[PDB]
């Protein structure tokens, strides 16, 4: 900002699957979860597996 | 003045920053204090760090 400060406006989540190789492609450059893919398992980009 | 007298009319202040090379240039022969430069620290031209 113009008072020489900084403010967060949110952060970006990522997601990791228990298995790749099984996501269904959905037109544009996007995939969708399927059976034999795994549920979402969201997280942040700092630590963990991301 | 006309009657062989002297009169003060002001005094020029100087500024001295905690760090140079953070000052962003602003067009003319002119800088602008911002983050990674510091607060102004006004002073006089007599002595001190000036």
């Amino acid at each position: 900002y113009s008072n020489e400060q900084e403010q967060v406006l949110g952060q970006i989540v990522l997601a990791n699957f228990a298995n790749n190789e099984g996501l269904a492609s959905q037109g544009d450059n996007v995939w969708a979860a399927t059976q034999a893919s795994g549920v979402a398992l969201l997280g942040t980009a700092g630590s963990g597996n991301f």
